[PDB]
Order: C-alpha cells, then sequence, then structure tokens
C-alpha cells in the first residue's frame, strides 16, 4: 500500500475542473440540440425525445472533443439527431418493405445533392447538414467519403430491418459486421470534415477503419445496456447470439486492441486518435453505469 | 516539446470511461431530485427549476463524489435543492423584515426537532432531510453540527436580506464573511453526517473549517459567473465591492492555499478532503465555463 500515494486533493481539483467545464460546455452545446429538435419536431416525439436525452447526447459529445467549442460540436450533434430521427422512422414509422426502402432512397439522394422533398422532414435535416458541411469544410473532396457513411449506415439499417423480419437470425459475427447502423462513423467522419484539414483527409481511411473499430465496440456496449430493452421490442440484441460472458469477453479485447491501434495512428493523427479514444472511453463507461 | 508527451489515448480513453460512468451516476440521483421537486411543488417554480436545473445539480454532486451510489448522494442533492428553495423563498416570496425572520424561525425550528407546520412547505422538506440524516447517521451526536450549519446560514441570508435594503453596502472582506447563505457548508455537513463515521466527527471542526474556506471560493467563482444577473436584479455581488481584477486574484491565491490546507487534511481525512477539492474543483470550472 505505499507505492499506492498518499497525496490525492491536488489531482482531485485538477480532473474536477476539467469536468465542471465540460459540463457548462455540453450545457452551451444542448442549445443547437433544441433548436434542431425544433425545427423538426416530427422527427423527434417526446416519449423518447426529452431534454434529458438531449442532455446525454450533448454530454457524449462535449466529452468525445472537449477542445472543441459548441459552435465547433454543432455538426456532431445534429448528425448525432440525424441518426436518432432516421433510426426512429425506420424502426418505429415504416411498416413496408417498401416504405423502408424510399426512406433509404430519399436519404441518399439528398446525401448526393439532391433536393429534399418538401413533405420529408428526415430528408430536410439531412440536407441541413450537407450544406452545414459544404460550408464548413477543412478540405475538399469530402463529399465521396461522407456519402459513402450515409450508404453504409443506411445499407446496414436495411439488413437489421431484414434480420427482424426473417426466418433466422444472423450469426454473432455477421450482426457486428452489420455495426455501421449505430451511426458512430457517420457521426464521425461528419465531425471530421468540418474540424480537420487537408492532414485529415490524407489520413481519413486509415481514420475510418479505425472509427469502424470503435463502433463494433459500441454496439457491444450497447447492447449489453440494452438487453431489457430489445428484449421488449423484438429488436436484435448481441446477446441472443451469443452469451453475456462471450459479448463482455469480446468487449474487453476489442477495447484492448482498438487502443493498441489508436496508440500507433496517435503519432500520425494525434487529435483523430484521441477523439476516437475518448469515445470509446466515454461510451462505454456511460453505458455500462457501474 | 519533446518533455510534452507524444501518446494521449490511452490516458484519453481511461479518463473519457470515468467521466461517462460518473454522467451515468448523475441521471440515477436525477430521479431522486424529481422525487423532492414533486413532494413540493410550491417550493420549486418552472421558470426556474427545470430538468436543465435538476440536470446541472445532479451531474455537480456525481462529480464531487463520484465514490458514492446515487443512494448515497441523496442527501447532498436533496439539501442543495433546500437549499434553493430556501432562497427563493427568501430572495423572492418574502416581501417584509418581519416575513423573512419567521421563514428563518421556522427552520430553525424544524432544524432543532420541532415538527413542520402544516402549512409549511420548506419547513416539511428540512423536515424530512432532517429524519433522513436521523436514520442515516454515521455517528452519534450529529445534530448539535448540523443546527449550527442551519444556524449559520440562516442568519446570513438575514444578514444579506438587510444589505439590499440598507443605506451602504458591506465591505468586501464582510461580504466574504457572510458566504454561509451560499449553502455549501450546510450541504456538505449533511454529506459527512450519513457518509462519515466516528473518524469522520472527530475531524469535523478542521473539516467544517476547510469546508468554509472553499464556500468563499465559491461565493467568488460563483459571483464572477452571476454578474450579469445581479445587476439585473439588484442582487449583491461581490464585483460591486472590488474590481475583477480582485476578486480573479483572490480566486487564484484562495484556491491556492485551499489546496495546501487539503494536501495537509488528506493525510488524516482522506475521503473528507478529496470531497472538499473536487467541490472546489468542479464547481469553478462549471461556473467559468471556458
Ligand atoms: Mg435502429
Ligand atoms: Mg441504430
Ligand atoms: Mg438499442
Ligand atoms: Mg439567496
Ligand atoms: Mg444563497
Ligand atoms: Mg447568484
Amino acid at each position: 500500500n505505499a507505492m499506492v500515494p498518499t497525496h490525492h486533493a491536488g489531482n482531485g481539483f485538477a480532473v474536477a475542473s476539467e469536468q465542471g467545464r465540460i459540463c457548462a460546455l455540453a450545457a452551451r452545446g444542448q442549445r443547437d440540440l433544441r433548436q434542431c429538435v425544433r425545427a423538426y419536431p416530427s422527427l423527434f416525439p417526446n416519449p423518447p425525445v426529452d431534454d434529458t436525452m438531449l442532455s446525454a447526447l450533448a454530454l457524449s459529445t462535449a466529452f468525445i472533443a472537449p477542445w472543441c467549442s459548441a459552435e465547433q460540436l454543432r455538426v456532431a450533434n445534429r448528425a448525432s439527431l440525424w441518426v436518432t430521427a432516421e433510426d426512429w422512422q425506420v424502426d418505429r414509422v415504416a411498416t413496408s418493405d417498401d416504405a423502408v426502402r424510399s426512406i433509404v432512397s430519399a436519404c441518399q439522394a439528398v446525401a448526393d445533392g439532391a433536393a429534399p422533398d418538401v413533405d420529408c422532414a428526415l430528408g430536410q435535416l439531412l440536407a441541413e447538414i450537407r450544406d452545414e458541411l459544404a460550408t464548413g469544410a477543412g478540405f475538399t473532396e469530402w463529399q465521396p467519403v461522407w456519402r459513402e457513411e450515409v450508404r453504409r449506415m443506411l445499407t446496414a439499417d436495411i439488413r437489421e430491418w431484414e434480420w427482424r423480419h426473417s426466418a433466422r437470425p444472423p450469426s454473432f459475427a455477421e450482426y457486428l459486421d452489420n455495426a455501421d447502423n449505430y451511426g458512430a462513423s457517420f457521426v464521425n467522419v461528419s465531425h471530421w470534415i468540418v474540424t480537420g484539414d487537408a492532414q485529415t483527409r490524407s489520413h481519413l481511411p486509415e481514420l475510418i477503419a479505425a472509427s469502424r473499430e470503435v463502433q463494433r465496440i459500441l454496439r457491444l456496449s450497447n447492447d449489453l445496456a440494452s438487453y431489457e430493452r430489445d428484449i421488449r421490442s423484438g429488436d436484435l440484441n448481441a446477446l441472443l447470439l451469443v452469451d453475456r460472458e462471450e459479448v463482455s469477453r469480446q468487449l474487453r479485447d476489442r477495447i484492448r486492441a482498438c487502443q493498441d491501434h489508436l496508440h500507433a495512428l496517435e503519432v500520425t493523427c494525434p487529435r483523430e486518435a484521441l477523439y476516437l479514444a475518448r469515445e470509446a472511453g466515454f461510451t462505454t463507461g456511460f453505458y455500462h453505469g457501474a
């Protein structure tokens, strides 16, 4: 026990002071989330989307990238909201194989630059985000990268809708392969487009592979936390495909592998790696809620 | 620059994971805050008390004592709420020199064990907290200590009400001497009664002197953040008595002196000192909001 420090108040003060500054940062970010729910209240019903949910969202993006101002976090926050609006339109609103695919097609069209249909709130919010990226981009030729993340996420949403209505569930491995429907990579790439530079662009392929590794971690941590809810709605959950012991051991090992990659990656992408490490850290700790 | 570490993702993950666990802890604490606002809605009007305010409160107590469960933070949270209910009844509701003093007398009476009057919501909430302390106390003879903090806080509320209606303002020094009206020491002592032990009791005098030192820091940091609001309501504010430069230099030096005391104090009160250091850290960082 003598190797364990006797004094902790000094570091205690310093850590708590940064946690307090980030909580105020998150409160400032919550203001744009409210603005967004307001412009499109049809996407954000109350029974799910209340200021409690908006608070948790703003706390996550502030604690994931605490070096950003609230204005710099605008995109990450609205993209995160857009993912939850799109999830809802697909999981709850859609009632047909045809309904889901027209949503997907309409979003892809907007992501590719088409004007949103006037009756399509989901498409109008995406078009707003896309135009924010166009004005805010720190580098050119961001469009192919962003459209690809849109495509990957929407395609995976299709596959999950099919699984919920299919005769046989996917394997655990196949399910984890489908984690783009979580939307984390979509959010990360949106964030990096407005906050990165030319250096960011030349490292985008590696950054996106790391982002997809973190997203698999987030899917496992999400599902371990949401098992009861998922059971309740017939939604797919990793713990239906393997047991909690395998999910937890795999979470542990994936985290340790991912941090080894981030350790290498930070030599070239210090800000990028940090963003991902804090995204994996905050989200797994928050979802676990120990 | 080579002395500055190249690698930050690993520590980034670990810090973010604890921040995420504490944010979930805070969300669990918010549930008792809601329960309390509900039982006494007459004390907690909406124009001030919304879930935004409750969220900030729960985040502060969770980040100040992250080793506590939500159940262990119940008292600290309800005592904090009680201070804001009492502030409101005094600042807004009371309209007379007589009104303020009967509030004070009624609260002191409940703190000393009297039954609250059936028409007195403020007194009923205090009686609930007092009874929670009685059942939850980690040591005997807590009552004289707690009643003294009640008395100090209420007496200072009287003095501030008089200053707002007096011909001459206090000096800066006298104002800072009156910081018990902030309620931080009241909250800390309530917290320590239910979470401390016999060891805590024998160190209470020193712990309370340290608590009062942190409270002066909190008053300065509060006032630097609330200057505009205070100007708006004619409420007293340290920046009316000295200039921002002196308040800021004094905040800096008081913090450094207080952490020197906490450094000594932690040898005997490790958990106590930590609580105070994190209270000073979180609150000054949150109020500053850089
Ligand atoms: Mg979904
Ligand atoms: Mg999803
Ligand atoms: Mg879920
Ligand atoms: Mg007051
Ligand atoms: Mg006060
Ligand atoms: Mg104030």
